[PDB]
Parts: structure tokens; C-alpha cells; sequence
């Protein structure tokens, strides 16, 4: 089926996501509304339920509000049953309207609808070529106090109505009992509770298996994507076995949220996007777009440097979800902000690399500060705002122009207030010119592009004051004046003759799993897929057409491989790197080592004989391990995704700078479980 099909659950670069807080969008069925203290139909107390549900989203797909805009994916609130308590936090009452306080991950939140309403949403969205992404928040259940069993629902977890346990008198240790995080370290933020939310213990086998069974159920109901909440607050090792469960079962696009503040660049963030199996909400893009287009705290050179730098730092930049605001940020549009600023930032996001996500109500110019003021009910479903027309004209180019869905980003002209960039994929081109200065015209001279000669009409139709571009010989544009606030988009599409790979999903899975390779120029006849130097042909290629190949991963050893495609004529594509073949199914094992004293700056790591442990290479060892919360120095510990049902060999080592000190003695051995978790508790061998 083509890369642009609604059935492509693995890659979303050709999509535009609309992020919906279910409760704040449309109340299509008032009979399922919470009653009493939990409900506010006027939606003026924004911490209560206002009544929005899945029938409301179905109505807005059916009547053309969402499809008229060109939206091809909706991101909705976590669908699972939440606690029913109205919690009074210092006078103000609070409900689970946001979906984040789960009590049963196998049932629906009845305020949103029944299981049949969820199914009708999937089917209605798919029948209108809209993919459905759900939030999933496996880090916690709900607010709880072990000291006060009567507070809220005591964080209790049910499995399809059967109570597994609560936070008070947690004899099975389903939860962590280490106190609340102060966010001082990543370790601290993982094993301690976020605020008062009962922290799930993923090293408990019942919890591990339950959460994995639960995500499979939602995959079985037809969801096309998962946004995982709080990825910075769960063990990386556990989340990698969780991604392995999804990808080895029914791979769908998965991305997490790891917040970054203005000008913050975090190596751990980029390492998570590059090695976890899921991509991220691109905060780096979002914060810089807001500094240049909203707050005027940086100029176009800052924008250029983020675009150029992120192309390198993210191994798969076409998988990052971009946005200009969302549920954790003040709305982009302010009371005294010019509406053109929002209109340009939306144009920039819709034509840039990644997967664009538009927060509900952007097209209606909603203003609002932080939580909960950025979650007001949508005021209007007017389909004629300039913001609605901008998304309506640009969001289709993601399906029609592969340079926008997949291409490289190249700055063609710039100064403090103007950027003209080009997106290029094969011979498909899109060129975007943005003047953020609302008062001054920009004289453009010397612009050169990859456009064939012609008179290109602005895809926006002049609504943001764009103009026609005349391109002469050799891609040289005739000189022009870009209007104050001007934004224009010019494009050219044609066939690719050469194979070009634009995206691959999933990027981590065991031998036997079918992966999806999207791009252009693959041709109609079945050709060859290379995993490193291993060629895959014939029956292992499940489908081949010009924009998409589906192929089974060969039985090669675990490790990182480059993907390359050769069409039937033997012409080969660009290399798509960093694909991880797993040794097999994954389980998370906690490795604990005692008596490992270290010097300043010296940490303990783990390595062993499978790719998941770095195949004995100190530079790819797992760690640095932890030593403060669950166990304390000189005991170190870490949760690691390792192949299931196998005897692995390993050794611990200390690293400080370039110096590696290996444990002495024989290599350690351990036979991993087939499912669930296990703990290895050992003593440093001198
Ligand atoms: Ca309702
Ligand atoms: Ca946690």
C-alpha cells in the first residue's frame, strides 16, 4: 500500500497530527458526563470534567471540521479507566479529566465512552484516512498516600476489574515507596514518586507483564500510534523492553515526552531518541521556534543553527514530533500578540522536517497560560479563520510532496529576520520564505533554488502576503520584495528514478518482524533489501511498490545495521543507518553489584556477550549504573533490557576517562527468564 496510506502505522512524516484533550473538544454524548462535584458544564473550573468525549470527536470528523483542515492523525487523551475521586488540593477540586490518573489499563474511561465507542472512533477515523494516537502513561496509577488509605483511591490498580493492589499495605511491592522526587538527578526522578502519583514498580513481574499485556490489547483494538508520558521518569532499560514488546508484536509509531527548557540541550535526551526504540516530542525545535517567532529572544540564525544541528544530533530526524505549543506550555498566541506570528509559526512547522502536531484550538487563536489555562474548551468550530486556511493549504503537501515529508533542509537565504529554506527529496522540492518582521519589507537578491524554471504560485494563495516566484535558468529566482510578515511556499514534484529511502519503522526488532521502508523510486518490481551486506529478496520481501517496501528482518546476529535498497535494475539507495536487530525477545533484568568502591569520576558499567550488552566493548558498556535510591553506594544497580530465555555472559567494569578496570575472575553467566523480570545480585570480583 503507499507510504501515505492510513494503514501505515509505522511512520508518520506524511501526517499532520491534531492533539486533542478529549474532555475539552466536544461533548457528543451528555449521558456519559460525570455528575456532581466532578462536572462543570460551563467549563469555567478547568480542573473538572467539562463533558467532551469520543462521540464528539467522531462528530467532528464526520461533519468535516477536522478533515477540511487536512488533519490526518489525531492524538487523544489516555483512553483507560481513571480514578473517580474529586481531589481537593487546598480548596480547589481536581478530577482525572486529563486521563493521566489510571486505575485500570484494560478498560475505558466511561466519561470518554465505552469500548464500542472507542471501536467506532477507530473505524470512523480510519474510514476518513485519519490515524489515531493514544497517550499511555505506564509510570504511575493515581494520587495516593500510604499514610492515609482514604485519600483518593489509594493509587489502586485493577486488572479488568480485578484489584491487584493499593499503595497502603503494598505487600506485593507493586509500587515504589521511596518518597517523592526533588528532580535532582535522573535516578532520583525515576524511582521516587512524581508529586503524589503512586509510582509503579516495573521490576515487579506482575506489573511488567500486566503493562505489556495492556498495550497489546490497545494495539489489538487498532490504534496507530502511542505517545508515552514521562519517559524521563521510568528506567531506560525497562522502556526498551517495552518498545521491543510493541515492535515484535504489532509495531506502531511510538514517541515520548522528555521536556527541555529554553536553550537546554541534553545529551541524555538525544541518547534516548536515538537508542530507546521510540522517538521524542521535539522540544528543541519547539523552544527555538518560540524564541524566534513568539518571544523574540533569538533571531533567524538561531533557527538555522537548530535546524542544521538537529539534523545531525537526531539519528532519525524524520521521526521527531514537532509543535509550537502543547499541554505543557503556555499557548503560543498571547493577548497582545499579532496573529500573523501564530500563522507563520504554523506554516514553518507544517513545512519542516519531522511529524507536525497542532494543539487543538490553535486554528481558533486560543490564548492561555500554563496548566490548566492552556486546556480551555475549544470556543468555536469556525472553519474560516486564517489559521484554519493556512493548515488546510499546507497540511496536504505532507502527503503530496515527499520533499516536505522526508527531505533534507537547506538554508538558501537569510538575515536576522528572514529565512528562505528548501526541502529536497530526489527531484521534489519545496521552498519556504518567511519574513518575521511585521514592519519592514525584505529585498531578496541572489536567491538560488533547485526549482526547474517556471512561475511558481504561492501554495498559500497570498493569504500571508506571499507572492509568485519566477525561477530562470539554473534555479535562480528573479529578485523580489518579501512583504512585512510575508510567508510563501513554492513547490515542484516529479518521479524519483533512483531509490531514495525517506523513513524506516520500526527501527529496533528481532529477526522475523516485518519492517516498513518508505521513500520514492523503489519501482514496481521486487528488488533487494540489504541489512549490512546481507541481501533479502523474494519471499522475505512482503510487499514492494514505488513508495513503500515491507520486508522481514533476516536472521543476522544482534547489532546495529545500515539499510539499503536496490531496485530491480540494481540501482541502490542512500544508506539508512542505525537500525537495531535485537538478539530476540527482551526482558528487563536488574543487575546489582556490591562492594564496588570507585574514585571521583569513576563509575561502574556492565558489558557482556550479546549486542544488548555492547558485545564486550567498554565504549558501548551499559551505564553508568545507579547507586542512591534503590541501593546505595558501594552497591550499584541498573535495569537492563536483555534477550529472553538465554544464558548470557557478562562482567562489570569501572571506567574513569579512558581507563577501564575489569572485574577479575571468570566471566559471569546468568540464564534470563522467558518473561517477567529477574534480579542479579553479585559482589565485585577483584
Ligand atoms: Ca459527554
Ligand atoms: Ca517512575
Amino acid at each position: 500500500a503507499p507510504d501515505t496510506s492510513v494503514s501505515n502505522k509505522q511512520n508518520f512524516s506524511t501526517d499532520v497530527i491534531y492533539q486533542i484533550f478529549t474532555d475539552r473538544f466536544s461533548d457528543g454524548n451528555p449521558a456519559n458526563n460525570p455528575t456532581g462535584a466532578a462536572f462543570d458544564g460551563s467549563c469555567t473550573n478547568l480542573r473538572l470534567y467539562c463533558g467532551g468525549d469520543w462521540q464528539g470527536i467522531i462528530n467532528k470528523i464526520n461533519d468535516g471540521y477536522l478533515t477540511g483542515m487536512g488533519i490526518t492523525a489525531i492524538w487523544i487523551s489516555q483512553p483507560v479507566e481513571n480514578i473517580y475521586s474529586v481531589i481537593n488540593y487546598s480548596g480547589v477540586n481536581n478530577t482525572a479529566y486529563h486521563g493521566y490518573w489510571a486505575r485500570d489499563f484494560k478498560k475505558t474511561n466511561p466519561a470518554y465512552g465505552t469500548m464500542q465507542d472507542f471501536k467506532n472512533l477507530i473505524d470512523t477515523a480510519h474510514a476518513h484516512n485519519i490515524k489515531v494516537i493514544i497517550d499511555f502513561a505506564p509510570n504511575h496509577t493515581s494520587p495516593a498516600s500510604s499514610d492515609d488509605p482514604s485519600f483518593a483511591e489509594n493509587g489502586r490498580l485493577y486488572d479488568n476489574g480485578n484489584l491487584l493492589g493499593g499503595y497502603t499495605n503494598d505487600t506485593q511491592n507493586l509500587f515504589h515507596h521511596y518518597g517523592g522526587t526533588d528532580f535532582s538527578t535522573i535516578e532520583n526522578g525515576i524511582y521516587k514518586n512524581l508529586y503524589d502519583l503512586a509510582d509503579l514498580n516495573h521490576n515487579n513481574s506482575s506489573v511488567d507483564v500486566y503493562l505489556k499485556d495492556a498495550i497489546k490489547m490497545w494495539l489489538d483494538l487498532g490504534v496507530d500510534g502511542i505517545r508515552v508520558d514521562a519517559v524521563k521518569h521510568m528506567p531506560f532499560g525497562w522502556q526498551k523492553s517495552f518498545m521491543a514488546t510493541i515492535n515484535n508484536y504489532k509495531p506502531v509509531f511510538t514517541f515520548g515526552e522528555w521536556f527541555l527548557g529554553v536553550n537546554e540541550i541534553s545529551p541524555e535526551y538525544h541518547q534516548f531518541a536515538n537508542e530507546s526504540g521510540m522517538s521524542l516530542l521535539d522540544y528543541r525545535f519547539a523552544q527555538k521556534a518560540r524564541q524566534v517567532f513568539r518571544d523574540n529572544t533569538d533571531n533567524m540564525y538561531g533557527l538555522k543553527a537548530m535546524l542544521e544541528g538537529s539534523e545531525v544530533d537526531y539519528a532519525q530526524v524524520n521521526d521527531q514530533v514537532t509543535f509550537i505549543d502543547n499541554h505543557d506550555m503556555e499557548r503560543f498566541h498571547t493577548s497582545n500578540g499579532d496573529r500573523r506570528k501564530l500563522e507563520q509559526a504554523l506554516a514553518f512547522t507544517l513545512t519542516s522536517r519531522g511529524v507536525p502536531a497542532i494543539y487543538y484550538g490553535s486554528e481558533q487563536y486560543m490564548s492561555g497560560g500554563n496548566d490548566p489555562d492552556n486546556r480551555a474548551r475549544l470556543p468555536s468550530f469556525s472553519t474560516t479563520t486564517t489559521a484554519y486556511q493556512v493548515i488546510q493549504k499546507l497540511a496536504p503537501l505532507r502527503k503530496s510532496n515527499p520533499a516536505i515529508a522526508y527531505g533534507s533542509t537547506h538554508e538558501r537565504w537569510i538575515n536576522n529576520d528572514v529565512i528562505i529554506y528548501e526541502r529536497k527529496f530526489g527531484n521534489n522540492v519545496a521552498v519556504v520564505a518567511i519574513n518575521r518582521n511585521m514592519n519592514t519589507p525584505a529585498s531578496i537578491t541572489g536567491l538560488v533554488t533547485s526549482l526547474p524554471r517556471g512561475s511558481y504560485n504561492d501554495v498559500l494563495g497570498g493569504i500571508l502576503n506571499g507572492n509568485t516566484l519566477t525561477v530562470g535558468a539554473g534555479g535562480a529566482a528573479s529578485n523580489f520584495t518579501l512583504a512585512p510578515g510575508g510567508t510563501a511556499v513554492w513547490q515542484y514534484t516529479t518521479d524519483a528514478t533512483t531509490p531514495i529511502i525517506g523513513n524506516v519503522g520500526p527501527m529496533m526488532a528481532k529477526p522475523g518482524v516485518t519492517i516498513t521502508i518508505d521513500g520514492r523510486g523503489f519501482g514496481s518490481g521486487k528488488g533487494t533489501v540489504y541489512f549490512g551486506t546481507t541481501a533479502v529478496t523474494g519471499a522475505d520481501i512482503v510487499a514492494w511498490e514505488d513508495t513503500q517496501i515491507q520486508v522481514k528482518i533476516p536472521a543476522v546476529p544482534g547489532g546495529i545495521y545500515d539499510i539499503r535498497v536496490a531496485n530491480a535494475a540494481g540501482a541502490a539507495s542512500n544508506i539508512y543507518d542505525n537500525f537495531e536487530v535485537l538478539t530476540g525477545d527482551q526482558v528487563t533484568v536488574r543487575f546489582v553489584i556490591n562492594n564496588a568502591t570507585t574514585a571521583l569520576g569513576q563509575n561502574v558499567f556492565l558489558t557482556g556477550n550479546v549486542s544488548e550488552l555492547g558485545n564486550w566493548d567498554p565504549n558501548n558498556a551499559i551505564g553508568p549504573m545507579y547507586n542512591q535510591v534503590v541501593y546505595q553506594y558501594p552497591t550499584w544497580y541498573y535495569d537492563v533490557s536483555v534477550p529472553a530465555g538465554q544464558t548470557i555472559e557478562f562482567k562489570f567494569l569501572k571506567k574513569q576517562g579512558s581507563t577501564v578496570t575489569w572485574e577479575g575472575g571468570a566471566n559471569r553467566t546468568f540464564t534470563t527468564p522467558t518473561s517477567g523480570t529477574a534480579t542479579v545480585n553479585v559482589n565485585w570480583q577483584p
